[PDB]
């Protein structure tokens, strides 16, 4: 299968040429309302890019990218080489400016 000599070595290698991953049901070019466009206005506002990638074009995303976290369920927010978690944690995080913390973390690194 793909999934560990190909897909995650794309995930790995779109993570280290983008610092800000989204996993959601759409693209940059074609958001989802709700959870998605929430935590990717977030991090827009925040002032930083995003590469959102769409879960539904691949079973092996969609099965693949719980295990590549270790997070259950989508939405899921990804930085640097580490998973944030769900658009609930975001929420709170960016709240009690955890988020804004960890976020410029994953540009300095």
């Amino acid at each position: 299968m793909a999934l560990t000599p190909a897909l995650k070595t794309t995930l790995d290698k779109v993570v280290t040429s983008h610092k800000v991953v989204l996993f959601m049901k759409g693209t940059k070019d074609f958001p989802q309302c709700g959870f998605s466009q929430t935590v990717v206005q977030i991090l827009k506002s925040l002032n930083a890019p995003f590469e959102s990638v769409n879960i539904l074009e691949n079973e092996l995303l969609r099965q693949g990218l719980k295990e590549y976290s270790s997070w259950p369920t989508f939405p899921q927010l990804y930085i640097d080489g580490e998973f944030f978690g769900g658009c609930d944690i975001t929420v709170e995080a960016y709240k009690s400016g955890e988020l804004q913390e960890q976020v410029e973390k994953a540009m300095c690194s």
